[PDB]
């Protein structure tokens, strides 16, 4: 650590620094382990933030990006982002997690703080396999074996959020977290669910509020996107739609990579 010099705090912590003798600038973060570490460092994809180096003397060093996706939201939130970057935006991310799923590790706790992006147009996952907002709704219930789908589950909170410019699900508790989901798409039953209220948490006490159209929770998005959101957003985990299969759905048919308005 006598190689690095902390040039500010981001956001245990993590620092953007300078390797003292190296040029480069990086984001320092201080923390069987060891070997889930070194497994991490062969896990390179182009919306994967890279792990440059495992320092145990605990402290990872990445890559470092200028910007992360929730200031990004803030800053737009006057006009919004324009529908063509937030396409291009989602088919990248599960670009990155059909890679972390076909080697079998999850990211598990996805939010707009941990997204971030460049002046290139490009945006990459961090924390991968290291607020309730983004919880999948099994993980809620209880079930301690939960899948990849977890993941696409929070990127859907996520397509949501950009699109309307207000948070879904903002819960406060997990009761209100499960609340806030079961009052949009509706109580889940075993009809939508097989094997939900036989769950660890699952209680038959649970309020029975009735669904509502898709229409209302995104208006503005179109009939492909709302499509494709739905299916991301399926309660059964074995029904929501994989990340590979959401790549080949027509919503991403007239797809770009526009530069985004950066102030850095
Ligand atoms: C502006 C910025 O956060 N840049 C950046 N570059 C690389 C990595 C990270 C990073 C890492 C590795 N973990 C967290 C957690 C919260 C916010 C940023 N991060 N952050």
């Amino acid at each position: 650590m006598e190689n690095f010099q902390k040039v500010e705090k981001i956001g245990g912590v993590v620092y953007k620094a300078r390797n003292k003798l190296t040029g480069e600038v990086v984001a320092l973060k201080k923390i069987t382990a060891i070997r889930e570490i070194s497994l991490l460092k062969e896990l390179n994809h182009p919306n994967i933030v890279k792990l440059l180096d495992v320092i145990h003397t605990l402290y990872l060093v990445f890559e470092f990006l200028h910007q992360d996706l929730k200031k990004f939201m803030d800053a737009s939130a006057l006009t919004g982002i324009p529908l063509p970057l937030i396409k291009s935006y989602l088919f990248q991310l599960l670009q990155g997690l059909a890679f972390c799923h076909s080697h079998r590790v999850l990211h598990r706790d996805l939010k707009p703080q941990n997204l971030l992006i460049n002046t290139e147009g490009a945006i990459k996952l961090a924390d991968f396999g290291l607020t309730l907002w983004y919880r999948a709704p099994e993980i809620l219930l209880g079930c301690k074996y939960y899948s990849t789908a977890v993941d696409i589950w929070s990127l859907g909170c996520i397509f949501a959020e950009m699109v309307t410019r207000r948070a879904l699900f903002p819960g406060d508790s997990e009761i209100d977290q499960l609340f806030r989901i079961f009052r949009t798409l509706g109580t889940p039953d075993e009809v939508v669910w097989p094997g939900v209220t036989s769950m660890p948490d699952y209680k038959p006490s649970f309020p029975k509020w009735a669904r509502q159209d898709f229409s209302k929770v995104v208006p503005p998005l179109d009939e492909d996107g709302r499509s494709l959101l739905s299916q991301m957003l399926h309660y059964d985990p074995n029904k929501r739609i994989s990340a590979k299969a959401a790549l080949a759905h027509p919503f991403f048919q007239d797809v770009t990579k526009p530069v985004p308005h950066l102030r850095l």
